[PDB]
């Protein structure tokens, strides 16, 4: 279950596609919690493509969902990234992840 809530402004017709190598400003966040994950504070906006499976299905389905400019605003369900699992030390098992997701890509 991807929940988009957009922060309006770009232009909300160029989309992801397949093959395509996205560039995203994203930072992460736990629900009731404190952050975890954040590509500012690196300042290296990791360039990534789509259809690899690169990244977990909750980030994956909600990338395509925005458009060139736009801001989203991820809520993951546990099961789409680690709630079985859990990231070791990082994302504790069942776990709800929140995410400031801002598509500023090329191609």
């Amino acid at each position: 279950g991807v929940e988009i809530e957009t922060i309006s402004p770009g232009d909300g017709r160029t989309f992801p596609k397949k093959g395509q190598t996205c560039v995203v400003h994203y930072t992460g966040m736990l629900q009731n919690g404190k952050k975890f994950d954040s590509s500012r504070d690196r300042n290296k906006p990791f360039k990534f493509r789509i259809g690899k499976q690169e990244v977990i299905k909750g980030f994956e389905e909600g990338a395509a969902q925005m458009s060139l400019g736009q801001r989203a605003k991820l809520t993951c369900t546990p099961d789409v990234a680690y709630g079985a699992t859990g990231h070791p030390g990082v994302i504790p098992p069942n776990a709800t992840l929140i995410f400031d997701v801002e598509l500023l890509n090329l191609e």
